[PDB]
């Protein structure tokens, strides 16, 4: 069971699988609104407002249709359409936006951005003080949930690294360079590093830590291709 209308119609439950919910924040602004549709339901969501992942399957992309809307003279307009997408773990979630159709100047142009990295995030203070861990999980792009993920972090030394792997674009197959763990302003650990391919710079990633002991990872990468810019969903659990 997809679980897609619950996600959107029904409340939540104690059956219902944990990451529970997360806050659409990145994936609409302030001013916007996001129409997500799915098996027949449909919800409005703001900025701000909570997506009930709870219902959605884990360890796969999930897959909704969207409408992005802003007023204006307050009367509500069509900006985007496309296919929302969420990769949902258990402490942790993300967000995608595949555009198909835009406002002209509606026409068809394709593109592919990370929305929210989301979830119960671990605190730095809470972080282990030594050892390392290693994470696996998805790498997922543009018409491609297929890669892999694969992250290493030592905790005595506050650093990471790691790689995609399987992606269909060889390209997109980048280290996830060594960078530093550190807090950030919730005081939440995570590591923002560059991509590489030959050791040379194509983009940058941007990983957070959730569970109570850095259980999961989840972030996002890009990668840039001539002038165009891939980004990359990951997320992954401790092995």
């Amino acid at each position: 069971g997809a679980g897609l209308a619950d996600a959107l119609t029904a409340p939540l439950d104690h059956k219902d699988k944990g990451l529970q919910s997360l806050t659409l924040d990145q994936s609409v602004r302030k001013n916007e609104k996001l129409k997500l549709a799915a098996q027949g339901a449909e919800k409005t969501y703001g900025n701000g407002d909570s997506l009930n992942t709870g219902k959605l399957k884990n360890d796969k992309v999930s897959r909704f249709d969207f409408i992005r809307q802003i007023e204006v003279d307050g009367k509500l307009i069509t900006l985007e359409s496309g296919e929302f997408q969420v990769y949902k773990q258990s402490h942790s979630a993300l967000t995608a936006l595949q555009t198909e159709q835009v406002q002209d100047s509606m026409v068809a142009k394709r593109q592919f951005r990370i929305g929210d990295i989301a979830g119960e995030h671990t605190s730095f203070d809470k972080l282990p003080k030594g050892g390392s861990a290693t994470y696996r999980g998805t790498a997922f792009g543009s018409d491609d949930a297929g890669g892999k993920l694969t992250y290493t972090i030592d905790f005595a030394a506050k650093q990471g690294h790691g790689k995609i792997e399987h992606l269909k674009s060889p390209e997109l197959n980048v280290e996830l360079a060594t960078a530093e763990l550190k807090a950030d302003e919730k005081s939440h650990a995570v590591i923002l590093g560059d991509t590489r391919y030959g050791g040379e710079e194509k983009g940058t990633y941007h990983l957070a830590l959730f569970g109570d002991r850095a259980q999961e990872i989840a972030g996002s990468a890009t990668v840039k291709i001539r002038e165009k810019v891939h980004e990359i969903g990951i997320a992954g659990k401790q092995l």
